[PDB]
C-alpha cells in the first residue's frame, strides 16, 4: 500500500529543482572552504534502505534485536575511522553516531564538563566555530555559550594563534577545556604548546579537526592525537564523505570518558541513529585509506599553495601572508571593497565562496575578507596550472566590485542594483561556465 | 580526482551486509512501532547531490548565494507541511531544519524556556520519550532533565493520563511548559484539558505527535493545533519520510516565537542544514496530503483495532484494554515472562518488537510488556484479516517462551540457551519468513 512511481514521475515539481540544483554545481567554480563532492557510492550508501530501522543505542548493547547487519555496520565505521586517523583501538575509542559537526561538539563538550562547565575557544571573529563558545554583547548566540561558560580568545594582528593569550586567559579562566581547530584559519595548530597549557591549569584539549581532517589522516600536517584529550571531526569536509560527525576519545589518558561521550551522544543528547549515515560515513572511510586519496589531498595542498602564490602575484593580499593548508582568507581592505559585495558579484559569475572576518574587523557586522579553499575543485580534477585561472577570476570580480562601487554607492542595496545585466560579469559568468562545465563531476 | 566505480565494486564488504540487511527486513514481521519503509523517490532525494551544499541561516537570509535552488526546495518543504497539519501559514510557523526528532525537541524545549527553565512531561516508565525530561535516582538521563529543571507525570494503575496528578504537579512545580503527546501510548490525547491547566499556570503547551502524525493530518484523531503553543514532530514513523523533524509554532498565540524556534535550530544548536533531508521530506510531505494517503493511514488504525481484538479473543492482555490509535502495548504478567524474554523469542522468529514497561512496572529495569505498532506491515500491504495470523504468532511466541523459561529458568543468561536450534521457533522462524517474504516491499 505504497506509492512506488520514480521520483520524476511522483513529484515533477521537486525533480526539476534538484535537476537544476545539480547543473549549478556543474557550471559553478566552487570555492567554498568546508564543501566537496560526494562520490556515487556514498550517495548509494545515503539512499539505503538502511535508515528503516530504529538502533537505539551501542552494538551487542542495543534496547532492540533485528540489529545484527547494523551491528555489523556501525562496528565497520568505528574500525575503519581509528584506522584512518593512525590509532590504536587499545588508546583510542571513537563515536561514529553524532548527526552532524555541531551536534558532535555540543555531545563532547557537555560529557567533558557538563552544564555551566568552563570552555575556552577561538572567537568566531577569528576564525573559531560557533560551537566553541561563540557569545556576542547583545546575546549568548550558540548553546556552548549558555549551557557552558565559556571565554573567548582573538588571534594576533596578522591573523595568528596568540598563545601568550591563550595562556593568560587559561590562567585567570581556570576552564575545564580548551578548545583548538578552527573553521577558517589558513594555518597549523601548536597542538603541543595547547596540551602543555591544558596540563599547566588541568584542563581537557579538545581539537576539533573538521576543516583539515585529510591532512591529519594523511600526516600532511601536524597529528592532534598526539596530544588530544578529545577529537572531533565532520565527514562532509576535505574528508569527502556525507554529513555526519565523529568524537574521538584519549581512553589512556582518561579512563572514564568512554562511557561519558558515549553517553552524551545517547540518550543525553540523541534519540536514533541514522544507518545510512553511518553506512555512507564506513565507504568513504575505507576510501580515506587508500594512498589514492592521500594523492588527492596533497593535491589540495598544492592547489591551495599555488592559489596563495598566484593571488600575491597579483597584488592580493592573504591574511598570514599565504597557508598551509586547504583554504586562503583574502584580506579586501585594500580595495575598499566588503566581503559581502565579492560574494554577490561571485555569486553573479558562478563562483561560490563566501564572506568572512580577518583580524581588523571589531564586529562581525562587515567583514573586510572572503575565504576561498580548494578541495571542491581538486575534486573535480582541477591541477596547480589551474589555480592562475581561478586567481585571475577572482581579480577581474574584485576588480568589477570596485568599478560597481565608485558607480553605485556603498549600501549594499545600492550596489546590488549595478549587478543585473552587466555585460562584464556576463561575459565572466560565461567564461566561468565553459571552464567548469567541462571538469569531471561525481 | 575521485572513484566514481558503483558502491558493490568500490566495496564488496560493506555491500554485503546492506544486501544482508535488505534480506531480513523483507523477511521480517515488523512490529516496531516507530517504523516504516520508505518509498524509492523519498530514497532518490536522500542520495541527491543537494547535500553537497552549505546553507547556513535560513531562506532569502543565507550566509552564502548559490542557494538559489536550496531556497526553493526549503520554502515548498514548509508551505507543504503547513498544508499537510491543515495550518494557515498565516497562523502557523514551521521550521523544516532539525536533524532529528530528539534534536527538534531539544531546540524547541530551549526556544521556550532557555537554560533552568521548568518542563514538565510524562515518564518515560508511563510511555514518555526521553526528550520529555526523563531522568533518574542515580543521573539526569536526558539533557532534557539537566540543562532544563524537569518533573515527571505519571499515568494511571489503568495506563491512562492521569489529568487530576497533571494539575496537582502543574500548582506546585510551576513550570514554563507542559509536555504532551507520547512514545508508548496506546490512546488518543485530551488536548484541550492540558490547554485548561497551563493557562491555569501560564506554561505554553507542547505537544510531541510523531507517532501519531499521520492520524493529525488526517483528521482521523484529535488535532493538537487547536490548543497547542509548540507541535513538534518526526518525518520517518507513521509519516512514512525520511529521518527528520519539524517543529511547528503559533504565531497568534505567541507573536515574536518565529525568532526564538528560528534562532534555537540554528545557530544556538545546528549548523548547516540537510539538504537531502530537506527534499525528501517535502517529497513525502506531498504523498501525506493526498486521498491515498488518508486511505493508508485509516487502514493503520482498522488493522491496529483487529490486531488489539485478535489478541485479547486468545485471552492476551493489552494496557488500556484496547487502542485509540497504530499502536498496542501488551501486559504479559498472566504469563510470568519479561518483555526482554519475548522480545528474544520474536527475534529468533524474524517478529520485530521492542519490550516496554507497562504502569505496574515501578522501574525501566525489566518492564512487563512489549509494544507492536501497525505502520510498517500495513505499508507493506496487510490487512484486517492479516492480523489474526500475526495474533496467531505472537500467541505461539508467548506460549513458546514460557516453556523454554521452564526448561531453561528465569535468568535471561540461562534463557537464550534454549534459543538456537529449536524445533518449533526454527518451524514459526520458517512460516514467518514465507508470509512476510511474500508481500510488497518499497
Ligand atoms: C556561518 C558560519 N558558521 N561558522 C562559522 C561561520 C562564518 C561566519 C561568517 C559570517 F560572515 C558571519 C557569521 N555570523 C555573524 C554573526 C552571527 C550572529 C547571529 O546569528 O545573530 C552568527 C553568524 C559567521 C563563516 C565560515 C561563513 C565564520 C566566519 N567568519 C566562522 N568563523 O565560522
Ligand atoms: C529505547 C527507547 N527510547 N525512547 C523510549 C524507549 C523505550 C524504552 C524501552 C526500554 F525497555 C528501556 C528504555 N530505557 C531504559 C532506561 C534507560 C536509561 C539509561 O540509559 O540508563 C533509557 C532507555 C526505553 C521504548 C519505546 C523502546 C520506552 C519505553 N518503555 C519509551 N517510553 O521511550
Ligand atoms: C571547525 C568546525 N566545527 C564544526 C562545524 C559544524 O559542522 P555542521 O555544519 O555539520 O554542524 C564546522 C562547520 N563549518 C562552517 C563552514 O566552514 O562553512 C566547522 O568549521
Ligand atoms: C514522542 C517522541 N518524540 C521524539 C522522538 C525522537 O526521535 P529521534 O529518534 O528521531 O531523535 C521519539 C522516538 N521514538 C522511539 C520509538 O518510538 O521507538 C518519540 O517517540
Ligand atoms: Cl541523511
Amino acid at each position: 500500500m505504497f506509492n512506488n512511481e520514480p521520483l520524476e514521475q511522483i513529484d515533477k515539481e521537486l525533480h526539476d529543482i534538484l535537476a537544476d540544483e545539480e547543473k549549478r554545481q556543474r557550471e559553478t567554480i566552487n570555492l567554498i572552504a568546508s564543501e566537496n563532492l560526494t562520490n556515487g557510492a556514498v550517495r548509494e550508501c545515503l539512499g539505503n534502505r538502511v535508515s528503516n530501522k530504529y538502533s537505539e543505542g551501542y552494538p551487542k548493547k542495543r534496547y532492540y534485536g533485528g540489529n545484527d547487519f547494523i551491528d555489523k555496520i556501525e562496528e565497520l565505521c568505528q574500525k575503519r575511522a581509528l584506522e584512518a586517523f593512525n590509532v590504536s583501538d587499545e588508546e583510542w575509542g571513537v563515536n561514529v553516531q553524532p548527526l552532524s559537526g555541531s551536534a558532535a561538539n555540543v555531545q563532547a563538550l557537555y560529557a567533558l564538563v557538563g552544564v555551566k562547565g568552563k570552555i575556552m575557544g577561538m572567537h568566531l571573529c577569528s576564525g573559531g566555530h560557533l560551537t566553541h563558545g561563540f557569545f556576542d554583547e547583545k546575546k549568548k548566540v550558540s548553546i556552548t555559550s549558555d549551557m557552558f561558560e565559556s571565554k573567548l580568545y582573538k588571534c594576533n594582528s596578522q591573523g595568528y594563534v596568540d598563545l601568550d593569550a591563550v595562556r593568560e586567559m587559561a590562567l585567570s579562566f581556570k576552564p575545564k577545556v580548551i578548545i583548538c581547530g578552527y573553521t577558517s584559519y589558513p594555518r597549523d595548530i601548536d597542538y603541543q604548546q595547547f596540551r602543555q597549557i591544558c596540563d599547566e591549569v588541568n584542563a581537557y584539549l579538545f581539537a576539533d579537526i573538521s576543516h583539515i581532517s585529510s591532512f591529519v589522516a594523511c600526516n600532511i600536517l601536524n597529528n592532534p592525537f598526539l596530544h588530544a584529550d578529545v577529537v572531533t571531526t565532520t565527514t562532509h569536509k576535505i574528508l569527502r564523505g556525507p554529513r555526519s560527525a565523529l568524537i574521538f576519545f584519549n581512553k589512556k589518558r582518561n579512563p572514564g570518558i568512554e562511557q561519558k561521550i558515549n553517553s552524551a551522544v545517547f540518550p543525553s543528547f540523541q534519540g536514533g541513529p541514522h544507518n545510512n549515515k553511518i553506512a555512507a560515513v564506513a565507504c568513504q572511510l575505507k576510501e580515506v585509506h587508500s594512498p589514492a586519496f592521500k594523492e588527492y589531498t596533497q593535491q589540495v595542498l598544492l592547489n591551495s599553495k599555488a592559489l596563495a602564490k598566484a593571488l600575491i602575484s597579483k597584488q592580493i593580499d592573504l591574511v598570514t601572508n599565504g597557508t598551509d593548508n586547504h583554504l586562503i582568507v583574502v584580506d579586501l581592505r585594500k580595495f575598499s571593497i566588503t566581503g559581502s559585495k565579492l560574494q554577490e558579484t561571485c555569486n553573479a559569475i558562478n563562483v561560490s565562496l563566501n564572506k568572512n572576518t580577518i583580524p581588523s574587523d571589531v564586529d562581525c557586522v562587515s567583514p573586510s575578507g572572503v575565504r576561498i579553499g580548494t578541495p571542491a575543485m581538486t575534486t573535480r580534477g582541477a591541477k596547480e596550472k589551474d589555480m592562475e585561472f581561478i586567481a585571475d577570476v577572482l581579480a577581474r570580480a574584485i576588480k568589477i566590485t570596485v568599478d560597481l562601487q565608485e558607480q553605485y554607492g556603498k549600501k549594499l542595496v545600492d550596489f546590488k542594483k549595478g549587478l543585473p545585466g552587466n555585460a562584464q560579469l556576463q561575459q565572466l559568468k560565461q567564461e566561468v561556465v565553459t571552464w567548469a562545465g567541462a571538469l569531471p563531476f561525481p
